[PDB]
């Protein structure tokens, strides 16, 4: 019950606004779809939720991609997130890579958008 607090809530305001890298959040992956690379391998780009709030760019390490190409890493699943780093693009916007992450448990097991997030402002 409760699913809500299953959630790192207000993790993702602190990691768009103080930059802390030192936290672990748990957050809920909505949605996972690759981007366009040229002929560089595949690169995802997830749209996570901290309960809160939702954000949609992060981009998943390449050398994390099989958690999504064998499905263990797929829309609704709840994650840990153990390392991760923030980059600025020139024009303002940030983006947050995805270095180490822990599935605490599968979509399947969870199976629905957990609360009610609203997008995350700039
Ligand atoms: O529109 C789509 O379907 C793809 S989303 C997308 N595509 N390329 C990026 C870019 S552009 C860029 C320029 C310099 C350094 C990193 C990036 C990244 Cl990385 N993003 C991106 C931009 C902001 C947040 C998240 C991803
Ligand atoms: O795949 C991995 O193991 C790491 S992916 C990765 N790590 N740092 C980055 C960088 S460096 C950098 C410099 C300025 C603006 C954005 C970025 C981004 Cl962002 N990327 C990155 C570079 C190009 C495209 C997407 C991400």
């Amino acid at each position: 019950s409760h699913m809500v607090g299953q959630l790192s809530r207000g993790a993702i305001a602190a990691i768009m606004q103080k930059g802390d890298t030192n936290i672990k959040p748990i957050l809920q992956v909505i949605n996972i779809r690759p981007i366009t690379t040229g002929n560089s391998p595949p690169r995802y780009r997830l749209l996570m939720s901290d309960g809160l709030n939702t954000l949609s760019s992060f981009m998943l390490a390449t050398q994390l991609n099989p958690l999504v190409e064998e499905e263990q890493l797929s829309s609704n699943c709840v994650c840990q997130i153990h390392r991760f780093i923030v980059n600025t693009l020139k024009d303002g916007r940030r983006v947050v890579i995805l270095m180490e992450l822990e599935v605490l448990k599968s979509a399947e097991a969870v199976g629905v958008k957990i609360g009610n997030p609203v997008p995350y402002n700039e």
